[PDB]
């Protein structure tokens, strides 16, 4: 709450500069209201309250610190973050001198221009709790998703990764309207028949999943009960950062029922080699390229590029079955989608040339896999559907 | 010379990849002859000459290489970089198909279209050997030098680094109107008394630096006697590895009347210490920003920015002698000068608040300086001639 003393704190370097970075990571590129470039410190309670808030992310993050005198005080977060950065490994003194903000470290002295704080909007205080997730298989999740996620603010829709709870199995699932990435997680509930889906900024879930997910375990609070979701806002707190994310009113299409339940044929290749394999042939094409897979007797021609810029073409060895094929894709996508999978091997399931084709890690059970087909889909952990392209004609 | 016979070659890659780099990494970016763009392959006597040429920087190099058949080829320079550069260790294998350019590695195959070499330019011959100079002694003068050089291709006086040869000694100096860096440097000359002073392209000869002394010697080219710099262009061998840069018309500006002789105030410090603090009082000032520098009783009183934005302070230890002073700098020449000493501290020569600052490499000689002044300058190896600003007023 407002304080009308003048601050005055003595932190030590790590923590504040660990706060005021991932503080600043969380804000915003200049906008509209130039007090929101600000960053809040409130110094109470032998602690200092580093905060953001960008009216759609917010960042909070307390710190313990000998305070002499509390307060509040608003400061140009960038400056701030690249001051902080910047000092040395001594302790950090920091007053106030009205309109200045004097930051004292060794034998180096500072001095920015308080902002005012009459201005600054509020903090959302998160929901209720839902639930814990393990942080470093939270963010492997966020990250596996998000990477076929909608990057055109013109298109709400696949701006955003899903959430879903059904009791102690939440599902993330993210589209671009060619991949569409899916991933179950087991968790930890707080409300025992919990089911509920949101749409959650893309961007800010991976931003918090690079720099958030930093503790063991990672708390997620939406609600409780039918509340669940109900405040339009997700929480997500870990090792005392807490930060806030306002939920997408646009609704995520059903993708369910985009995932084929049998598979015409089916590969099963090294992720490596194939990586590799993609970008050697790609590099022949220009920025509109496409990857063409040519599936013949456990050998992969891999073939690419036009007879004007020129054309590339790699055979490799492939644990194939069912029906030959001769499909294409973005490279892009594709290395994409390989690289999200997270696996030492990778098995794709194709259905026809023209519809989409799974990639998803490879299984010992698919290891047993001969004959004509069709072939059931397996229940991997994580899938990833891409859509194909059209072929020369 | 032209080759009727399509050509038939097998290399190895890391020979061919190096190559290629070197090669590519001296073309130019798409100019108005799309035929630059490409890069020359010339198979013949178990050697392949891979060649370019930009009408001002050219690049050639030669690869053991077992000829099928010899020839001539042209092809797509980035295409072949990229592409090489992400061949497997196995030989490379290439021939010529009509108007296509096949080349085979192990499982991969590429197939890119020839370039007209008809219309590809001829490939100077280097001019007659004048010396050799030691590779990293020489590349480390030219970049100390270059880091004072002027990037606007509209000044063309200090888009260029003055190369002057007297002896077995040369110098190299460049400027960029604010900043004046030079470098003495002995090497060995072919003729004897030769005298001559030529401007090369920075930006050429930096590149040449950073890729081309790769040697233990590196040979320079610029004629002979009477003729040593006639010949208009700058030849530079070294693991046969040989490149040619043409020369710049216009003139270096007088710069030796521009060093001074005594100094009124000398202060020492370390790089090290100096460069944070400097870096560190400069994030508070925005892009147009100024280190103010205060020098007084053995403490720099390092302040910068403005009531505005802010304004930062540090004090430093200073070895210093000679009348007190108060001098402002431009952060990123100074921090460039710092860095281009290639020292582990430094030695400042100061004669007036406004006339230019000298900053050399430190010297017991003026560890053993005390008093009032004025000093005399010492003959350092390289000496970055910076030019202060104006005070607040």
């Amino acid at each position: 709450t407002v304080g009308l003393t003048d601050l005055k704190v003595r932190l030590v370097r790590d923590d504040f500069a660990d706060a005021v970075a991932w503080v600043a990571r969380s804000l915003p590129s200049r906008p509209t209201v130039p007090v929101l470039a600000g960053v809040l410190l409130t110094g109470s309670d032998d602690g200092l309250t580093i905060s953001s808030f960008d009216y759609e992310v917010s960042a909070e993050v307390q710190i313990p610190a000998e305070i002499a005198a509390p307060g509040t005080v608003l400061v140009s977060g960038r400056l701030l973050s690249e001051i902080t950065r910047a000092l040395p490994n001594k302790p950090v003194d920091l007053s106030v001198e009205g309109t200045r903000v004097s930051l004292t470290c060794g034998s180096a002295r500072f001095s920015l221009p308080t902002m005012a704080v009459e201005d600054y909007p509020a903090l959302p205080e998160l929901p209720a709790e839902t639930g814990s997730v393990p942080a470093d298989l939270f963010a492997e999740a966020i990250g596996q998703v998000a990477v076929a996620a909608g990057r055109d603010d013109t298109l709400p829709m696949l701006t955003g990764i899903r959430v879903e709870i059904s009791g102690d199995r939440m599902v993330l699932a993210a589209t671009d309207r060619f991949r569409l990435a899916v991933r179950e997680l087991t968790w930890t509930t707080k409300t025992p028949d919990v089911e509920a889906a949101v749409l959650v900024p893309a961007k800010t879930l991976a931003e918090a999943a690079k720099t958030g997910l930093d503790g063991s375990e990672v708390q997620l609070a939406l609600g409780a009960g039918p509340s669940v979701g109900q405040d339009g806002l997700l929480g997500i707190r870990s090792e005392g950062k807490r930060s806030t994310t306002r939920l997408l009113d646009a609704e995520f299409p059903k993708f369910r029922q985009l995932l084929p339940t049998e598979h015409t044929a089916m590969a099963t290749i090294g992720v490596g080699e194939l990586t590799e394999a993609i970008k050697r042939v790609a590099l022949v094409a220009d920025r509109g390229a496409q990857v063409r897979m040519e599936f013949a007797d456990d050998v992969l021609h891999l073939s690419a590029g036009a007879d004007d810029v020129g054309r590339a073409e790699e055979d490799l060895p492939v644990s194939f079955s069912g029906e030959p094929l001769t499909i294409a894709f973005n490279p892009g996508y594709l290395t994409d989608g390989l690289g999200a999978l997270h696996s030492e091997r990778v098995t794709f399931g194709f259905t026809t040339p023209s519809k989409p084709a799974v990639l998803r890690p490879a299984t010992e059970a698919d290891a047993a896999l001969n004959g004509n087909g069709p072939f059931p889909a397996a229940e991997t952990d994580y899938v990833y559907l891409l859509m194909p392209v059209r072929l020369p004609g």
